[PDB]
């Protein structure tokens, strides 16, 4: 069975970019309602698997998509904030970024425009492309995770569901988006990469 | 006021990789068919736009789409074809070809996966990002355009509806794949690589 991973810091550890409030619902509900729903939901496949029952199959995909993509992405995006974060990345990262971007700054330009750019629920993505060899920007509806439904390797999300920062910053998402840049993870991110590599 | 292009050879010029009936069905009824209902969809579109209409404008998108995404991919797709053509391109796209994946049969192998891999019917796609400045394949369901939904700039489609193939290879998709590249216009792609840049 799947678990609720702890987070690696204290839920008033990223403020004030994050604030408190914010941390222990995103963590304590919506993070532990996905993994329960995942478990219900992958018990119920283990179900109708051995049956042959393929129409509950495919009637279960949506919630197994929604669960577990909501499981995968949560416990990515604790690893990639820190109180310790913000910055700069060094080594081959920063110099992956240079070389595929142009500059840290322009990088920074291209995550958010995706970030900023999806209409409803979603994601923001950093990813890496194990058949070209490069880093890739990408951006996902909802729940949907990035390695499942792109092939690329998840290396920085960005959470841009309204839960993720209304009650701090409300409509305005692009000020979430410059707070969140100052709690980023860089040595989990390198980490990541260098797992590619 | 959209209208039917001619086709730069004769139906019977690209035997026997691809036989005259199919030719002359696929751009005599098939294409003409996206430009009759694509003028008819874009004359609705317009009056619901003069009206504000916007409930109405919004019930146009999925025939605008179809029927324009049709008229775009037939377009590009009569040009990247030729009775003279085959073999391999020469200069800068060759050399793009190899930077961007490796050599020229990985490319193939490439584009004729993202082909073959094609659920129902649409396109697969050898296009430009421009952001980066490199060739990347892609592949698009039913009739939605590359440019339009992607970004990326056409360089060389290949259709895999059904009707681009069955009649001659039935259910055997790959043997169309295997022979369409007897025909491929590498002057034509060439010449969209070189106004890319
Ligand atoms: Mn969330
Ligand atoms: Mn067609």
């Amino acid at each position: 069975k799947h678990s609720l991973p702890d987070l690696p810091y204290d839920y008033g550890a990223l403020e004030p970019h994050i604030n408190a409030q914010i941390m222990q619902l995103h963590h304590s509900k919506h993070h532990a309602a996905y993994v329960n729903n995942l478990n219900v939901t992958e018990e119920k496949y283990q179900e109708a698997l051995a049956k042959g029952d393929v129409t509950a199959q495919i009637a279960l995909q949506p919630a197994l998509k929604f669960n577990g993509g909501g499981h995968i992405n949560h416990s990515i995006f604790w690893t990639n904030l820190s109180p310790n974060g913000g910055g700069e990345p060094k080594g081959e990262l920063l110099e992956a970024i240079k070389r595929d971007f142009g500059s840290f700054d322009k990088f920074k330009e291209k995550l958010t425009a995706a970030s900023v750019g999806v209409q409803g629920s979603g994601w923001g993505w950093l990813g890496f492309n194990k058949e070209r060899g490069h880093l890739q920007i990408a951006a996902c509806p909802n729940q949907d995770p990035l390695q499942g439904t792109t092939g690329l390797i998840p290396l920085l999300g960005i959470d841009v569901w309204e839960h993720a920062y209304y009650l701090q910053y409300k409509n305005v998402r692009p000020d979430y988006l410059k707070a969140i840049w100052n709690v980023i993870n860089w040595e989990n991110v390198t980490e990541r990469y260098m797992a590619c590599k």
